[PDB]
């Protein structure tokens, strides 16, 4: 089970050498804001260069796929096709698709509270958006669900018009992830979507079903169309409730950077609790860490 | 222990006349919204004759204390002194005065997260609150609580300035209630509380001190100048998770009416799965079914 073990000379190399591919956290893990973790685009180089897949799966739902793969070119990382990145809008758009309730004859609308990054996303996956244009003189289509992101336009209107479209339980309540807050450049901190998203559960009664990692679904979609073992595949990420969590529940190899939100003592800590499901396998206190490996 | 019965015939005359007092919840119990459940100004009014105390206990955060005595008058309940009036506002601004950490030479401030009425309270118990003017040309005082009350202006930036306050571990948090939401006139529902507080403890990583009901701190409140006996008082309301483990955490008697917010079946479920603390000891249809027991 997993010890969470630095990981380093031999054991580095055997794990690395053994793995097909890596799947990257972003914010904590490459970067910290317009900063990346130096040594982190020369990983990534490396890994290509040795024959090994990487792939991204953010739980960052402000920008759509175009906008996500800029942050990552002018940070260093090169050579990138938009097929690598997924992000948590990406995906509650691919979900939306395949889960809104309602007929084939009137397609229903999504109630967004998010961004203009996260909107564009769900049209881009065909969806309708509550809000916008109605056809011709015709009413409003029927909301079939309420999208639950990353909204620095949340408000209290927002949330009662959210609960009245989820009086109709056969109105979906679906979130693109539960992280609660953000550490940004300064040492303050912003919000996440799983504080909104806590506000809409409260006070509709409801539970939200979540894009994001921790959810299996986040795999399910990241794997669609690309085959990745997770028996040969590590996961490589800062936050402990959602990064590892998400791996063991995939059967990865699992990673804990210390450039993020996690510390090494509230792993030893879960370890010590018995809580392996929250305890990473391995950890290194940065990325370039894995480098000599290969 | 509790048995969630019907109260009526010996059995009510026999509860009725052993109570020396009556704390009643206000909306779901004497009325809902404009309208009076019948009958209620008519027990009040034999309660009164009947030399029975009568205690107004709300987590409503809405009114100071002298609009709140304006529902009651409106609504047939005549007679009422503003000292029998309890409201979640009222023991917020109580125990923040209690309580507020920092040197008696420089008092703090109280961040509110609520609207005017809430305010007007707090001021009126000698609370600084930030945002009110500064003195002088001098910096603005050092915020010491954050208080979430029911804000129907609550906004992302307000919860992101709620966090920044609670980085320091110092400064309380403290809400007025977690009631979750509240119904309407019109059928549709209201976001509560309890909501806003959900949303400000995820992103602060934070748990709240409760003024309201179920907290024991409501039955300090009321009780820091009236002595009531509890083993001699009937709590009535409309709520198990509120009013009714309310009273069992006071050693009160309780009625639930079924004019309000809990569903007989939802009581009868607690009692089956032996959760005791939200079982009535006895229910009504409404409290007008009380007043024959005089
Ligand atoms: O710098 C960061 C910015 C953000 C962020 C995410 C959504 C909206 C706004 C900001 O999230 C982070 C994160 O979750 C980490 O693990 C580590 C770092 C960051
Ligand atoms: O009519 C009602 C209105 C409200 C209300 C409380 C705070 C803000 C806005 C509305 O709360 C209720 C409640 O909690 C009940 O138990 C029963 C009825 C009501
Ligand atoms: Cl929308
Ligand atoms: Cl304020
Ligand atoms: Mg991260
Ligand atoms: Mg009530």
């Amino acid at each position: 089970m997993a010890r969470c073990e630095r990981l380093r000379g031999a054991a580095l190399r055997d794990v690395l050498g053994r793995a097909q591919g890596v799947l990257f956290d972003c914010d904590g893990v490459l970067w910290n804001g317009e900063r990346a973790v130096p040594g982190a685009p020369e990983l990534l180089e490396r890994l290509a260069r040795a024959g090994k897949a990487a792939l991204f799966v953010s739980n960052n739902s402000r920008r759509a796929r175009p906008e996500l793969a800029l942050r990552f070119a002018r940070l260093g990382f090169g050579g990138l096709r938009a097929e690598q990145l997924f992000s948590s809008a990406l995906c509650a758009a691919r979900l939306l698709r395949q889960r809104l309730p309602g007929p084939p004859d009137a397609p229903g609308a999504v109630f967004v509270l998010g961004g203009e990054g996260l909107r564009a996303e769900l049209r881009a996956a065909g969806l309708r958006l509550a809000g916008d244009p109605s056809a011709g003189d015709g009413a409003a289509p029927r909301v079939r669900a309420v999208l639950v992101g990353y909204d620095e336009h949340f408000s209290f209107a927002k949330l009662r018009e959210a609960c009245a479209h989820l009086r109709d339980p056969e109105c979906l309540l679906v979130a693109t992830d539960r992280d609660p807050w953000h550490p940004l450049s300064d040492g303050s901190r912003t919000p996440g979507t799983g504080s909104l998203a806590a506000a809409v559960e409260t006070a509709s009664g409801r539970q939200a079903l979540v894009v994001g990692k921790p959810s299996p679904y986040m795999f399910e979609c990241i794997t669609e169309n690309f085959s990745i073992d997770p028996a040969r595949t590590l996961m490589v990420g800062d936050r402990l409730e959602t990064d590892i969590l998400f791996g063991h529940r995939c059967g990865m190899t699992t990673v804990l950077t210390l450039t993020g939100v996690s510390r090494l003592e509230e792993a030893q800590a879960y370890l010590a609790a018995g809580q392996h499901d929250l305890v990473p396998h391995y950890y290194v206190e940065s990325i370039a860490d894995l480098t000599e490996g290969l």
